[PDB]
């Protein structure tokens, strides 16, 4: 699945100012506790391709921020 990384601890988006191509969230979306394939700024917050069902996405179904 996909979505946009969310902190575990703050339940908040990660944030990026390059859009598109960005090697931040790339980097983000691959670290091993992601799991992700492929990552990119979209909307400034990491999006995240290829996260396995066991990684959460935004938002944290009890840790709100919003």
């Amino acid at each position: 699945k996909e979505g946009y990384l969310v902190n575990k601890s703050t339940g908040c988006k990660y944030g990026c100012l390059k859009l598109g191509e960005n090697e931040g969230c790339d980097k983000e979306c691959k670290a091993k506790n992601q799991g992700g394939s492929y990552g990119y700024c979209y909307a400034f917050a990491c999006w995240c391709e290829g996260l396995p069902e066991s990684t959460p996405t935004y938002p944290l179904p009890n840790k709100s921020c919003s």
